[PDB]
Order: structure tokens, then C-alpha cells, then sequence
């Protein structure tokens, strides 16, 4: 009569990592890649004989800048000459190039100077969480609910769907991160009356903080407010120069000049830094760092935190800006939702709930895999097709 219908997906496509995942039998299910990991780096590395996407791209990084391409996020549906790429080029080890006042990146590849336009990377990105989770269904995946931030205009949204469609996927709907994230704690199944919900989405580079209304199910973007300045890697930096100084202090020399020393370092920061999350204290063990000599020390969290001290309290002001443009007092904010891994410090959420007086913050849901999560409660709600009993 009619065949099984394949499961849709929900796609969370980020700027330095995507997140798949699959509502099925009540519940969704986070889909890891094939090293098991269950958020994707948003890189494409371009070489003599592959293409490489994913993790495979963002560990030879290090030896290949110019051909591993990241952040084609920052530049997706937006204009060469518009101020936001000009700065964000002078970061990038990639060149981007102008073609007809649109953004295109450029790098060897097979033999040959090829470019790209950000909608194209982004396709490529969206290839591999398409093959992750085939892997996991094990049959072809068609229809998918990819999601974007809630500031983007219609060009952005629009080059989303075309990176959508290069990619072989069928674009359901293109959903805001915010709502995203709010869907998946089910906060727009609570039934009669309006709720108003803040999510608190602190990345890798950046800082958003949205207001939700919620009546009925139906979601209104209040305000939107944040910090392009303020992410995970600003607080990676500061253990950097912390270490930097370190080593100075104790074998009197300077490792800031050798690249390979600074990398193995910042590395270690970043790993260090996640341990604080759960951990009093962590330890630092580097063999040979710079001149054959072995750095292993320690940092506790109260120094970690009072080194990030300033960055943590500045993520309260766009959430009193935010606010302000919501014309909301905060005892009107009914639910509080953490999305990003940086939320998981302990500091951060400590900040918040302070703010807030003491009062409850959603982050059940790993707050790095929320958006995908709500992503895939949608794909499966827009792909019902049901007809009515007499
Ligand atoms: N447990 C964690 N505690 C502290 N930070 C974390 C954690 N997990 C993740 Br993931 N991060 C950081 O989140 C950002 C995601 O782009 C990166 O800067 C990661 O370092
Ligand atoms: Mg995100």
C-alpha cells in the first residue's frame, strides 16, 4: 500500500561546528561521526589528491592554512565590501577574493587554483552530516530542517537553502537557532498563554542572546542582542599568555615565536580548559615544548576564572540590553536556556542565575547539541502527513 517513509533530520549548521540529529521512537537521537564524535568541526580542507571535511580537515590545519577553509558561515549571502568581511579577512589564512562584490574563497586543489563561494563550502559541510547519519539509518536521508541565526536576512537565508539543494538535500524550512534551542525543551507545548524565554548562546567566536515570545506555539522574536567579540577562544587566549608568561618566570625564555610551541600550548589550554568545567584543578604536561625542555604544571579554576574574570561578567551586558529592547524586567522571563558549549563553565552559569536571582537554568540538554536537537523535533513534526477521521 505505502512504503516506510525514511526519517528526516535536523541540522545544526554552525560556524566551527555542525550537529546532526534523528527524531525517532519518542525521542532524538545526537548522531556521532565515525571517530565518534558527536558535533562535527565546519572545515573543508583542499589538497594535491582529497578533498577532507570534518574532522579529518581541522587536524592538518596546522601544515595546510592557506587550503583548509573555516567560518564560510561569515561569509554566507553577504556583499565583498561590506565592513563585517573586510575586518574578519585580516584573521583568515585563506584567501578570499571578489567576484562581482561577492566573496569567494581560493585554494589549491588537485593541481589547480579553484574557488568557491561560501554556499558551496557550506554544501559540503552539509554532505558529511548527510553521511553521518546514513550511517546510522542505514538508507538514504532526503529531508532535512537546517537552522540559522535569528539576525539573518533574506540572502542569508536564502544562500543557506542553495548550499541545502547543492548538497542533494530537500530544505523543509530554514528555522532560527533561538527557537531551535527552545523547541527542543519543549517550551512551545505548554498550551494556553504567553511565555517569554531567553537563550543565552555563548560559541566558539561570538555571543548572541535572544527573547522569545511563546503563545500557542507560536514563536515572536522580542529582541537580539550579543558580543561578535566575546567567545571560547578569547578565554583560550588568556590561558596562552598565562602560559607564555609561565614558562618566561621559570626557564627565562620566550616561546611566543615558535608557532609549533604556541599551537601544542594553545591545544593543551583548550583541553585544560574543559577539564575546569567538571574539575577543581587540571594538569598541563607538554614534552619538549620549546628548547627540549618539559612544561608540566597545573592551574586551578579560581585562577582560570579570575583570568577570564572580565569576559564572564561582560556576557551580562547585551542580556540587560536585550532586555531593555524587549522592554522586559527580568522576573518576566519565564524559562532561561544555555546553548554553546563555553555555558558549561561553571563561572558563566553561576553569572547568570545570579542575574536572574538565583532561579533555575535549562542545560539538560548538552547545550552544544540543543539546536540540532530542536532542529530534529521539527524535521519530524513538517514531514506528517495524516488525514482526518470522519
Ligand atoms: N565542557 C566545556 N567547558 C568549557 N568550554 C567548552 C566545553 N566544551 C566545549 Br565545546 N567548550 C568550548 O566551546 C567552544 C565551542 O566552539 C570551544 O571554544 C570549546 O573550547
Ligand atoms: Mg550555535
Amino acid at each position: 500500500g505505502s512504503m516506510a517513509k525514511a526519517a528526516a533530520i535536523g541540522i545544526d549548521l554552525g560556524t566551527t561546528y555542525s550537529c546532526v540529529g534523528v527524531f525517532q521512537h519518542g525521542k532524538v537521537e545526537i548522531i556521532a561521526n565515525d571517530q565518534g564524535n558527536r558535533t562535527t568541526p565546519s572545515y573543508v580542507a583542499f589538497t594535491d589528491t582529497e578533498r577532507l571535511i570534518g574532522d579529518a580537515a581541522k587536524n592538518q590545519v596546522a601544515l595546510n592554512p592557506q587550503n583548509t577553509v573555516f567560518d564560510a558561515k561569515r561569509l554566507i549571502g553577504r556583499k565583498f565590501g561590506d565592513p563585517v568581511v573586510q575586518s574578519d579577512m585580516k584573521h583568515w589564512p585563506f584567501q578570499v577574493i571578489n567576484d562581482g562584490d561577492k566573496p569567494k574563497v581560493q585554494v589549491s586543489y588537485k593541481g589547480e587554483t579553484k574557488a568557491f563561494y561560501p554556499e558551496e563550502i557550506s554544501s559540503m559541510v552539509l554532505t558529511k552530516m548527510k553521511e553521518i547519519a546514513e550511517a546510522y539509518l542505514g538508507y538514504p536521508v532526503t529531508n532535512a530542517v537546517i537552522t540559522v541565526p535569528a539576525y539573518f536576512n533574506d540572502s542569508q537565508r536564502q544562500a543557506t537553502k542553495d548550499a541545502g539543494v547543492i548538497a542533494g538535500l530537500n530544505v523543509l524550512r530554514i528555522i532560527n537557532e533561538p527557537t531551535a534551542a527552545a523547541i527542543a525543551y519543549g517550551l512551545d507545548r505548554t498550551g494556553k498563554g504567553e511565555r517569554n524565554v531567553l537563550i543565552f548562546d555563548l560559541g566558539g567566536g561570538t555571543f548572541d542572546v535572544s527573547i522569545l515570545t511563546i503563545d500557542d506555539g507560536i514563536f515572536e522574536v522580542k529582541a537580539t542582542a550579543g558580543d561578535t567579540h566575546l567567545g571560547g577562544e578569547d578565554f583560550d587566549n588568556r590561558l596562552v599568555n598565562h602560559f607564555v608568561e609561565e614558562f618566561k618566570r621559570k626557564h627565562k625564555k620566550d616561546i611566543s615565536q615558535n608557532k609549533r610551541a604556541v599551537r601544542r600550548l594553545r591545544t593543551a589550554c583548550e583541553r585544560a580548559k574543559r577539564t575546569l568545567s567538571s574539575s577543581t584543578q587540571a594538569s598541563l604536561e607538554i614534552d619538549s615544548l620549546f628548547e627540549g625542555i618539559d612544561f608540566y604544571t597545573s592551574i586551578t579554576r579560581a585562577r582560570f576564572e579570575e583570568l577570564c574574570s572580565d569576559l564572564f561578567r561582560s556576557t551580562l551586558e547585551p542580556v540587560e540590553k536585550a532586555l531593555r529592547d524587549a522592554k522586559l524586567d527580568k522576573a518576566q522571563i519565564h524559562d532561561l536556556v544555555l546553548v554553546g558549549g563555553s555555558t558549561r563553565i561553571p563561572k558563566v552559569q553561576k553569572l547568570l542565575q545570579d542575574f536572574f536571582n538565583g532561579r533555575d537554568l535549562n542545560k539538560s540538554i548538552n547545550p552544544d547539541e540543543a539546536v540540532a536537537y530542536g532542529a530534529a523535533v521539527q524535521a519530524a513534526i513538517l514531514i506528517k502527513s495524516t488525514r482526518a477521521a470522519a
